[PDB]
């Protein structure tokens, strides 16, 4: 097993990419703590880790409505703030909580399921895009700092990937979605959740200790 | 006069890069509304703009203490939130407020004084770096949306530039800061505030209409 | 004049972006040496610079047929070699020929007219794309080495800009071209040659001394 | 069983650069590796390597040339400049162009290029070399999305600070000067072993990476971050 003997902490395990992570990571021998705690609440992250015990890998799995099609002028205070409360501030909270034990053992792995909208313009997703950009920046600024304690932190800039929040069955069925994907995605298809978790498995494994603070675009060529 | 006839709204005119902006923009024939409002408060942004009246150019000039040297574990909730409350959330409030008149005229200019820390890793500046990454994301996401209305939105990714909040006289006088800069900046010197303002000037002028949602690194070669 | 008292060497001055560089640069006070030498020949570049005498600015102006639509399998040896012989190998020859006198004075400016196909995937332009990437790497690698001597080397990553080689009047006059351009270019128009030269002007001027080895995307937001 | 079970891999210049770790890692994982030693700077050579090789599922484009560390722009003469391109740029297209027809026939293929982080960010004192690596990166960026329409993956490993004889031979890395540069410039604070580089290439060559198209993955301990 490529994660044999590892204990993995997965945030919001029922949302976004959690289901495929559990399935892939367990079949590679990991013990996956599938947490369901709302990490927008101050203090919650410190407790999840406390109750978790020994963590080898943190899979920071956060998602929020992109509000596709909402314009800049329609991006009101609540919508803007909710993007940050939901995927930005919790990211630092939960990473801060795991790092002490990582630093104790001079070893650790963090994988962030982010978005290729943090790499390049995605139309109609303003507040959301800026929040993923901030996630991306967290990995860019933390990666090399944590690398000094032999901790890897990396960012999956995913897009066109099966999940409820962004590519739900109703959306991907329309003629309009299929024409737009064909124009914009060179590979011409969506990724499966499993393919996403296979990249994360690499980034969570000890096969990837030399990858630090990087954004790997998981997008079928979209941002190329 | 390269800004002849233009009116310019400058945020936090006394902080960060405001002084050099007034100097250079006024020399090129612009009226500069030098604002000192605390755009942290909901509603302030809209009222600066109503009072300002006609605006051809918004210079979004925001700054927060980088808290140099503060590590990830020492980056507490207050410090983290302050970075976003000070330079991220207000940026969208003020850009949302001027865009309506830009869209009526099908013309507009937005210049964001940002950070090269939004482009690449800057040691000991975690919270701040993620916040600058949010600003960069805002320019990347908004730029192409606004450009359909002939509105230019761009990002100056500056570093190693004279200002009080990051390169104040006491910090840059040490013999050993000079050695560090000399290793990290290929040009081997700090930029003057004025040089930064001459880049903002180009981006604010109608000489730069084809520049859309870009991050121009203004850093002596640091991130190259 | 913003180039008052400057002498500018412009390669292939009757091709690509030369005409507009002469007009804009002469308007700003510069003497423009409009060279037509075939710099694909060894020894030519050194002779040109010897004839030119005192140079403050080099505008590396090279272009080659992109063979739009030719695929990887039909990109034969001769087509591949020609792209490098035309725009890659000559670039090093003329910059190497100019740098000695810049190093004596510890001052110089090099502006490269490049392509946004050096930044992002451009359909059906394989050999040409890789040659522009090479140009971009030359700016990226030389930039910081030349900046030690207070010399600026920068790259204009242009696209959707009027010129005979890539956007000649016939090609851009059809309704099909305009509809594709409207989809791919957020600003929704081509740039004028003059607008391109106004960015070169900024990068050739002493207002841009802090810009080192950078690629500035001049593409209506295409690559954003 | 193996992550490349049943796959036939064509590896160029198998004794140079990252070739040896590639053989070892890929074969541990069930691959049959065709370890080519042909000089692909000769026109027509790439086509013959592919024909003589039979069925190919993965091409590992493994090319290196002397970086000429420390050689200045003014010292970069015609022959040095030309040699960097003749050695790692021109053959890259020759060998990919030669293998793609059978990939396109089967609507399936993998290409992994061992490149350089010098193709991503400024690396001191390696001018001609850096621009040749930049051209490799551009090849992947431009070919990547084109080949992806035929279900072929082309990706670029932008490696630095990684075991090899061309760029980290023993005399170079023994000096105090080099050890202090690395500690300052490499967040992880060490060099990679060739095995670790090959494990990334393993991922990119496997069918676990079908969704990675024309990308540059930085394998540099954080140097370019
Ligand atoms: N899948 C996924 C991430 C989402 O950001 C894509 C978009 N827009
Ligand atoms: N000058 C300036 C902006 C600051 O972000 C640089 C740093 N660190
Ligand atoms: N104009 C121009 C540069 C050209 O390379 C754009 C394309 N394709
Ligand atoms: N190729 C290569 C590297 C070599 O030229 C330097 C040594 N030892
Ligand atoms: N500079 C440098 C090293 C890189 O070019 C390849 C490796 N390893």
């Amino acid at each position: 097993g490529r994660l044999a003997g590892k204990r993995v902490l997965l945030t919001n395990a029922d949302a976004y990419m959690g289901e495929a992570t559990v399935q892939v990571f367990e079949e590679e021998g990991a013990e996956v703590i599938a947490d369901h705690t709302d990490l927008t609440k101050v203090g919650a992250a410190e407790e999840v880790v406390e109750r978790a015990g020994h963590i080898d890998v943190l899979v920071a799995n956060f998602a929020v409505d992109a509000h596709f099609g909402v314009t800049v002028l329609e991006t009101d205070e609540e919508l803007w703030q909710t993007a940050y409360e939901t995927i930005v501030h919790p990211l630092h909270r939960i990473c801060r909580a795991v790092l002490p034990q990582f630093y104790e053992r001079n070893k650790g792995k963090i994988v962030v399921y982010g978005s290729a909208a943090a790499m390049r313009y995605q139309e109609g997703a303003l507040a959301y895009s800026t929040a993923r950009f901030a996630q991306r920046g967290y990995v860019t600024a933390l990666g090399p700092e944590a690398a000094r304690h032999n901790v890897n932190v990396n960012f999956i800039a995913q897009h066109w990937t099966q999940n409820k929040e962004y590519f739900w069955p109703e959306r991907i069925a329309t003629d309009e979605f299929k024409e737009d994907m064909a124009r914009r995605v060179p590979l011409g298809r969506l990724a499966t959740a499993r393919e996403d978790a296979l990249l994360a498995l690499f980034l969570a494994s000890d096969e990837s200790d030399f990858i630090v603070g990087k954004s790997i675009e998981f997008d079928g060529g979209w941002a190329t």
